[PDB]
């Protein structure tokens, strides 16, 4: 009664070896395990096969093998802050609480360029490396507005990296400006855009996208705007909204499109699964998937996305425990709101995040825009 304890005790390489020598493991799971040992790409039908057949333990062996081969114990997080230009939107995403169908313009606010600069200036004494800019799409927040803001932010703090806006936003403002995607992203980069976050991906396949995100930019337009960014030397992230009404093959379709794009242009850094949460949206009725399904999803993302450096977990949207366990199922990269401020006159701190990473035996690296170390907290 120590067979399972023996398995759990094995290093990463030997766990993979043990699974390959198990006579009772189905031939198809072995063949995928051998592909991972040989650094061979997993095909679409193999991806769907993992989702529909592979257990958590098996997926851990393969995902953690790939994660440790690429990163060892390195677990990355950056020091950034968020500006939300508006919390109302012209689109109707069924999963989103900003949908024009459940939130009128009057419940909401709209920042001016002055307002965004006043928020940015509050961080002037923080060693933040990056600002994340995202929110609703509204017609007053146009190409002119965002180019004006990028120029002011770059003149005020030239070394602050601007990770601003998704293809959902760029499709809208380029179409209104009458700019091609290439010319628009070129213009925005000159004004001071540095990279795009991975938002607005949802699920790409029309069968799902028509039902959860009908009106905003489609898969073709999302991938095309990332292509133009990559051709201009910009790095970008990619997301996938999972655990709602999609089938497993929709997730593999989504990752397959991302993987081909990455083969063409190579500018993706991180793939960020986003777990559907059924609070405060028109998908209220839709049941959330289990923690086991979240961990299997990170694992298959690590296995499938062989040309993406980083699998990233957004800590805000999941339990502490799921975030921590994800670091053993393919995740090397963490996004959170780091908040180290002392409340003078009466939130995840760096110390709390460093402790969560060390608790599951990982090396917490605070990283810069190039994913190089600012502080290696394993030596602190
Ligand atoms: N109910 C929901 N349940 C789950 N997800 C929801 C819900 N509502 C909205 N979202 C998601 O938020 C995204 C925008 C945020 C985003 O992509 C992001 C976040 C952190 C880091 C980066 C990065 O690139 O570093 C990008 C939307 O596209 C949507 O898919
Ligand atoms: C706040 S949602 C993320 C940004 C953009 N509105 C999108 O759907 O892509
Ligand atoms: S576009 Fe982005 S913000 Fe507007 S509704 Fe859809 S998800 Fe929410
Ligand atoms: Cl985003």
């Amino acid at each position: 009664g120590t067979e399972n304890l023996y398995f759990q005790s094995m290093d990463t390489t030997s766990k993979l070896a043990l699974i390959l020598a198990d006579a009772d493991l189905p031939a198809a799971l072995k063949a995928i395990a051998l592909k991972v040992q040989n650094q061979e790409r997993i095909t679409f039908d193999e991806g769907v096969y993992l989702y529909e057949n592979a257990e958590l333990g098996y997926l851990g062996v393969l995902a953690n093998y790939i994660r440790e081969q690429k990163h060892g114990d390195n677990t990355y997080f950056n020091r950034n802050f968020h500006i939300e230009p508006t919390n109302v939107c012209v689109y109707d995403c069924k999963f989103c609480s900003y949908s024009r169908l459940i939130k009128q313009k009057e419940e909401g606010w709209e920042m001016s360029v002055d307002g965004m600069m006043e928020v940015l200036k509050k961080y002037d004494h923080e060693p933040v490396t990056e600002v994340h800019i995202t929110g609703g799409v509204v017609p007053k927040q146009n190409l002119e507005f965002y180019s004006d803001f990028f120029r002011r932010a770059k003149a005020h703090r030239p070394e602050l990296h601007i990770k601003a806006l998704t293809p959902v936003e760029y499709y809208y403002i380029f179409k209104k400006a009458k700019l091609s995607h290439y010319d628009g992203m070129k213009y925005m980069q000159e004004a001071g855009l540095d990279s795009m976050p991975g938002g607005g991906a949802e699920i790409f396949h029309p069968e799902v996208r028509e039902k959860i995100a009908h009106d905003k930019c489609n898969a073709e337009q999302w991938l095309d705007i990332h292509e133009q960014a990559h051709k201009l030397g910009m790095k970008t992230n990619a997301t996938m909204l999972y655990g709602h009404i999609e089938q497993f093959w929709h997730r593999v379709d989504h990752m397959e499109r991302l993987r081909r794009q990455q083969d063409k242009t190579g500018g993706f850094q991180a793939f960020i699964p986003l777990k559907f949460r059924n609070q405060h949206n028109q998908m209220d009725h839709v049941p959330e998937v289990s923690v086991i399904e979240d961990l299997r999803n990170y694992a298959i993302a690590r296995i499938y996305m062989d040309n993406f450096d980083h699998i990233k977990a957004y800590w805000a949207m999941i339990s502490r425990q799921t975030a921590q366990l994800s670091l053993n199922f393919g995740v090397d990269d963490i996004d959170g709101t780091l908040d180290d401020t002392t409340k003078i006159y009466s939130a995840m701190s760096t110390r709390d995040l460093v402790d969560l990473i060390k608790q599951v035996k990982r090396k917490p690296i605070e990283r810069d825009t190039l994913y190089n170390v600012v502080t290696d907290y394993s030596q602190v």
